[PDB]
């Protein structure tokens, strides 16, 4: 049967048939043109409070892998930056390529990074994630580019569990993971209003994309590429190129926290 994905017959160019908002006015990702983004001195420093984060599980959902967190209290939150109020971390995941020259969803002056990390947070004034994704300010996604170079120590625990969630629907306990180990040195960022980059493509996201990429080793990203989109007992389809390309900016402004 038919299901959205990243192949020739069900990839991003087809999604609009199931999810018409794919052609909407606030779709993500976008290209970040550094000569059109404007420094905004009213933007605050980003406040990342992850000390009390409680990771729970890692899941291969057939499109990527999600590391899930306990979001029943303000244990890992994002405040400040462009945001009003408090956004709780619910999960993170990555998008990556079959080759080092592709994989990111956002681009910077058309440059594509090897991968991109998305830390997904929801606005606590809406009570739960499901209600937050019915609101134009329901979500905040922190996006972090990955380039291939030196290894990222804080990523290694993720890499070393992937063998246990090779196929769609597999999960593994994944407690005591500290997402601070995935951050770059600088928290300078670009921000713009957009959407989920996977179906249902809902236009609920304040995007906060960090300027500084993190470095991961070739071996770390190679291990991402050994995952499978398929379920156990089905033909093997490597989980690679699970990225949506840049979408039209339309009537949107990208602001920079730095000059
Ligand atoms: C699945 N919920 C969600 C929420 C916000 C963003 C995304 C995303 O970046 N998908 N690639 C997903
Ligand atoms: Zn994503």
């Amino acid at each position: 049967s038919h299901h959205w994905g990243y192949g020739k017959h069900n990839g991003p160019e087809h999604w609009h048939k199931d999810f018409p908002i794919a052609k909407g006015e606030r779709q993500s990702p976008v290209d970040i043109d550094t000569h059109t983004a404007k420094y905004d001195p009213s933007l605050k420093p980003l406040s990342v409070s992850y000390d009390q984060a409680t990771s729970l599980r890692i899941l291969n959902n057939g499109h990527a892998f999600n590391v899930e967190f306990d979001d029943s209290q303000d244990k890992a939150v994002l405040k400040g930056g462009p945001l009003d109020g408090t956004y709780r971390l619910i999960q993170f995941h990555f998008h990556w390529g079959s080759l080092d020259g592709q994989g990111s969803e956002h681009t910077v002056d058309k440059k594509k990074y090897a991968a991109e990390l998305h830390l997904v947070h929801w606005n606590t004034k809406y009570g739960d994630f499901g209600k937050a994704v019915q609101q134009p300010d329901g979500l905040a996604v922190l996006g972090i580019f990955l380039k291939v170079g030196s290894a990222k120590p804080g990523l290694q625990k993720v890499v070393d569990v992937l063998d246990s969630i090779k196929t769609k629907g597999k999960s593994a306990d994944f407690t005591n993971f500290d997402p601070r180990g995935l951050l770059p040195e600088s928290l300078d960022y670009w921000t713009y209003p957009g959407s989920l980059t996977t179906p249902p493509l809902l236009e609920c996201v304040t995007w906060i994309v960090l300027k500084e990429p993190i470095s991961v080793s070739s071996e770390q990203v190679l291990k991402f590429r050994k995952l499978n989109f398929n379920g156990e007992g089905e033909p093997e389809e490597l989980m690679v190129d699970n990225w949506r390309p840049a979408q039209p900016l339309k009537n949107r402004q990208i602001k920079a926290s730095f000059k």
